[PDB]
């Protein structure tokens, strides 16, 4: 697993620890290793949610398994945790799209995982 | 609904008001209430279409339902046409991803859809 | 199809020539018109992989078939060679998501390929 958010938030709310902080829980969530797990962040964003342009975040979480209906509620209830918590974004102003990649449709070190 | 769009055009291209704009519209289009559109413009960026670097996007629009053959082609007339009078990006240099997107697999607001 | 690289390389490690490069490369690889081909690439960004913030990527190839296990890795071998060879990222710190998109849900030119 992948974890990607793009926000409004600036550069500078963004707290040192937080790339690392998402690394760990989504380990812990995941179950998976927390050398395989990407993050990436992307502040600054030109965005609007609900006409809007308080704090707002869109998100992905790309994963090969582990992602299904309840799974998925708490993963979002964890992300949306830390979104508030650490970038205080509100949790109705945060979407996050969940996709169960196919291992043979995930590239990595010049090959696949199937 | 969700909608990104990126491009090579600079920031100062984009029009104040274009956020809202697209926002209203895609309200209009897919018929779901404005608070929750959410829109992100992602300006200069480094890309190229047809190995030419020419105005062009790449877009993305997310939605539960609402996402079809002939509605699709429809948001396309829709968006290409905001591209073009707006940012001045032709509509053949333009792609739109589209994605139907499972109930259960978009958070939001500590849960999801489903 | 569309390539799309995210990487925290800076963007002055980019070199003249890599978007063209990518596009050609692209052409051979899945048989298709160079004119169709984007490609796009986003450095500076803040990300990690498995915690480290040495050199690394996440990507996407969209593609209208010619997706597929065999071909998934010869496109990630390619890939992740140009990415060593251009951006000095190991293989083994780039992710790239494939995508199969239906024609139906590729918006170009005010309509779609279906």
């Amino acid at each position: 697993p992948m974890f990607i958010v793009n926000t409004n938030v600036p550069r500078a709310s963004v707290p040192d620890g937080f790339l690392s902080e998402l690394t760990q829980q989504l380990a812990q969530a995941t179950g998976k290793p927390p050398q395989y797990i990407a993050v990436h962040v992307v502040p600054d964003q030109l965005m609007a949610f609900g006409g809007s342009s308080e704090p707002c975040a869109l998100c992905s979480l790309h994963s090969i398994g582990k992602i299904g209906g309840a799974q998925n509620r708490s993963y979002s209830k964890l992300l949306c945790g830390l979104l508030a918590e650490r970038l205080r974004i509100s949790p109705d102003r945060v979407y996050i799209n969940y996709y169960d990649m196919n291992a043979a449709n995930v590239g990595w070190n010049n090959s696949t995982f199937a």
